């Protein structure tokens, strides 16, 4: 069985380094590469950081001197250099799949406390009946061609891919879930709504350069009883 | 035949003054107090200021200069001075019940689009557990409010619903699996049996009878799993 774990999170004061680690089992980080992505309390997803299989690490724009990413045999490892109230966050390490950007297998996530391309999702919320349907559109500042994928994210759960590639299915979703779009219009179709259903949705910019890669502010689904 | 409904909400620019409206029906202004609420997208619920049915009114400190209330013997008048782009939120208007400074009739809210002291923490920010489960959320007072706490639980895109009021009181309709429990400065909520028609954001409330002191907290998405 292939699985990811964070370690390393707890309270802190402002200006006190601190690492997490990410520890994997079941491949070789001599193969895959990894990324970090973090979620303040209440807020949406945000990427950090990837560094690839041979060792070469990419750092969002907004996260250089905040943040150092390393890695070991089988742990990927990433400093915040002089953390503020602001990295106050629940940290993911992801496994990137091969075509783009994007991750398809994330960690339980780690809790850290401390005492340019823009992704526009719509709607914020909504909810509609059992057996309804909900359509979320993601509008890119920039053609990302067919670099967009959607994960699915339960309350106090890790974020589950899917669909990568704008419309390829993850394996094991089921086809009520349609993706469609191209270059700077995406969205997200939800048809013969379930209960199970009920979560944020995220479009993530996959595109494979660091400017690029963007997640949208999320979409809460409900469905009313 | 009781109910609440806002009016007035549209698009404007920045300092364009702006005037809502709320009109009840099935009770007098004359007996029931009416208080303002807003919620910026994907944010939390935050209290503006309320008017008692002989026309006191008090503020939020931080409202004060921006909001002015008003009232006819039909309509509650809400006033925006002079907005900004941090003005944009569904407001919503709410009848205080006797007893504290909490609501428990909240009207659909009405969409403001602008384009061109106690402090309430809520543990944890999201959890999941399994149907027939049992979820516990801690709210934590910046200074003692005895026993005036209420709990809302809010579907997404949907108005809030008061759960329980003075700590432990619960409301009509509401099922005995929700119990409220605390004192002064802790408080906590459990949901027992869990169902899915329970998957919501539950929020605390201080309705302590100062406006130095109303307070909510930030949200706790539950969710089923």
């Amino acid at each position: 069985a292939q699985s990811v774990e964070e370690s390393g999170g707890r309270l802190v004061t402002p200006g006190t380094p601190l690492t997490l680690a990410c520890t994997v089992s079941g491949f070789s980080l001599n193969t895959y590469s990894m990324f970090w992505v973090r979620q303040a309390p209440g807020k949406g997803l945000q990427w950090i950081g990837i560094i690839s299989n041979f060792g070469v690490i990419y750092y969002a724009t907004w996260a250089k001197g905040r943040f150092t990413i390393s890695k070991t045999s089988t742990t990927v490892d990433l400093k915040i250099t002089s953390p503020t109230t602001e990295d106050t966050a629940t940290y993911f390490c992801v496994r990137k799949y091969g075509s783009e950007w994007g991750g398809d297998l994330w960690g339980p996530g780690t809790l850290v406390t401390v005492s340019e391309l823009d992704m526009t999702q719509t709607p914020a919320s909504v909810s509609e009946p059992v057996g309804g349907t909900v359509t979320i559109k993601c509008q890119a500042s920039q053609s990302i061609s067919s670099y967009l994928a959607w994960y699915q994210q339960k309350p106090g759960q890790r974020p589950r891919l899917l669909i990568y590639e704008t419309s390829t299915l993850a394996s094991g979703v089921p086809s009520r879930f349609k993706g469609s779009g191209s270059g700077t219009e995406f969205t997200l179709t939800i048809s013969d709504l379930e209960c199970a259903d009920a979560a944020t949705y995220y479009c993530q910019s996959t595109y494979e350069n660091p400017t690029y890669v963007s997640f949208g502010g999320g979409t809460e689904v409900g469905v009313k009883s």
